């Protein structure tokens, strides 16, 4: 499935018409992608409340993974 780089079909990141990235961006969405780029590691992508550790992102993920 490597031809949608995004869900939206409207996000300006990615072309709608191949539904990937279109300019030199590196991610169409994600919550680490800032100007349709990867943002950086650390990046505090959810937060738990109690005794939980907090989830940041890598630098090169444009989603945030967890972890397990």
């Amino acid at each position: 499935g490597k031809e949608c780089d995004c869900s939206s079909p409207e996000n300006p990141c990615c072309d709608a018409a191949t539904c990937k990235l279109r300019p030199g961006a590196q991610c169409g969405e994600g919550l680490c992608c800032e100007q349709c780029k990867f943002s950086r590691a650390g990046k505090i992508c959810r937060i738990p409340r109690g005794d939980m550790p907090d989830d940041r992102c890598t630098g090169q993920s444009a989603d945030c993974p967890r972890y397990h």
